[PDB]
């Protein structure tokens, strides 16, 4: 499973969402390089404009891109559960608004790992920060503490998103992850580590439909 | 000025600095793509080690590199002042702790644009966030201010930089940036908006020398 | 391009400069074995004695004849640029005093490996260690940091020759280089590495002329 | 004792050594040609691999095949020592980690020259630049700066080799020499000069044991 990231693997990223009955569909492409810690996706919104902020969509939009350092090689999850894949879920609560819950099948299609993702938000305020589109065309360092799911044979990950608000406030998204395999067998489960997270959200100039180039840089850490 | 910047542009970065007595020297290197907003710097010290956490660095370490959108063209300073150049001045006010006093000739040496920069650090704490190097190796988006200074031919920057802490908490950087030209020639005068920063640092595997890998976009915004 | 350089191959380097306004002519000739990674060269000033010191001439003086291990011959630029070649344009500066900036066509004509320099040395203080040949007639190890330059289809290098004085200081040279290919075919564009390089400058006694032997030994490393 | 170096003299160099516990033993041989100043040696390491750098031995494996310029061969004790020989004992002593100490017997056995040595570190820092590997297989410049041991009727040596870590970092060894003849006969010794001693190292690619080949230069200088 590691050794499927050693290069730049192509990725596809597909989102069909649903935030307060407003149904959209993004298509992401890019490429991920595990070894770097880097991923460059470029999401376009097929069904047109976006119903919600692009920034709130990032953490939704394949954790198995991490750098992992050699010696915790070992708590590496989102590779090792691959080409199979895992299954990742979010409840992405933010506060004083609504939230999202996804659920994601993050898997190699081919050689290109793809992100087929379902999103329902739901209790949305229209005059809140994500249906307003208050938040900034920006995006902050997180750090998402993983810890292993014996229960479930996969991870949860928590982890809150400072979202900035453009009067100077942030909107705190709450993401209370969880994956598990969709594999016959043999995960790593790891011991309490994060991944420190890093993202630049940019537009194409030259792109006329709505869209996000996110860049992103994603390193396991935490053990010594 | 700003057609110099419509290809990739090679960066140099070179810093001389001193915090608390601490003198130490990096070299960065890259490649600024001011279509796109994108800048791409590795910095070596090498001097040795960095006394200081690299991310008190990043805004020390070029924004003619800046995306000025094409309405708000006629308020990019930076690139007007090209190729002579422009002098950004700082005083990086990390609160409660010491601050950075920086100096820096932005220009075209050749094809190539050369950020020469002198830094000073003072009042520093060897307990505090910056000597005791308690920073995360992340880096957050920031909105950089600017406004004209019309008596010096130049412009001034106000933003506070949100510095992330391995225990939870934020060490704020206050920058009170300066911006004037080298050249006599006539620049382009702002009138008040602000560069949309984000950025993200990480580490080549591969290299041993304490360096910073940054990766940043720019665009300017705030003008409709 | 690379099978050019399995033997020994024959050198010829010429150089014509002006530092200060000083024109000199150099002319080089010996061999190189990229095989060994080392170069066998010997450098006459033609023009009678050399204004400014032989070592800060070594760097301008054919980095095709670096020794790529089998793991990284994918990784050599030099080579690939062959016979055609490419042009090797350098800012030697050296710090508290002048710069040379060069700029050189290597390339195969014929059976050999010709580095045709132009130099153009400017700012130099005569009481300085360049013109006031203040600097041991010796040479150190360095490592040159190629970086890829997609753009120029080549590559960029970047590193201080430490230049040792007689009263035990270093004169810092710092080197920023580029090279473009000659030819118009797709070359070799490289990962960061660095060239492991390690010279020493004798005389022959039986020479009168002023002049350099160079023994060099160039070797690829950074990638495991 | 001069007349035997004014060909090209061969040389055997013999160490056994015992650093931190770990013993080994090398076999060198080559070639001086003290008329050029130059030493053209290779060492296989004839116990299998080198518990320490090869570079922080160079100084351990023959000074009278230093150049002196016709004026102060009036100075070369290690010539004059010839054919009984000296004896050279060193203390290398690595700043911040262990010592090696050496004895050495360099004499003529023969038409070659050999230098036997015998070596002990002991107070090695496995984790250090020499247990640990971390130094670059390459080398400096260094002046041997030579002072008369009327006492022992020898010579001492004082200087700091810069072995360059490959982190970028330079490790001293303070070298404290002493050089005393074997044989009863008279020596010239020696007003304060240096010994400008330059070296590259090397690999034979077609040798598949722990070796260096080790190219030096070196010139008596200081006495106008």
């Amino acid at each position: 499973g590691e050794e499927l990231f050693t290069g730049v693997v192509p990725i596809l990223v597909e989102l069909d969402g649903d935030v307060n009955g407003h149904k959209f569909s993004v298509s992401g492409e890019g490429e991920g390089d595990a070894t770097y810690g880097k991923l460059t996706l470029k999401f376009i919104c097929t069904t047109g404009k976006l119903p919600v902020p692009w920034p709130t969509l990032v953490t939704t939009f394949v954790q198995c891109f991490s750098r992992y350092p050699d010696h915790m090689k070992q708590h590496d999850f989102f590779k090792s559960a691959m080409p199979e894949g895992y299954v990742q879920e979010r409840t992405i609560s933010f506060k004083d608004d609504g939230n999202y819950k996804t659920r994601a099948e993050v898997k190699f299609e081919g050689d290109t790992l793809v992100n087929r993702i379902e999103l329902k938000g739901i209790d949305f305020k229209e005059d809140g920060n994500i249906l307003g589109h208050k938040l900034e065309y920006n995006y902050n360092s997180h750090n998402v503490y993983i810890t292993a799911d014996k229960q479930k044979n996969g991870i949860k990950a928590n982890f809150k998103i400072r979202h900035n608000i453009e009067d100077g406030s942030v909107q705190l998204a709450d993401h209370y992850q969880q994956n598990t395999p969709i594999g016959d067998g043999p995960v790593l489960l790891p011991d309490n580590h994060y991944l420190s997270t890093q993202s630049a959200l940019s537009k194409d100039p030259n792109e006329k439909r709505d869209h996000m180039v996110l860049l992103e840089f994603v390193t396991a850490a935490g053990i010594t």
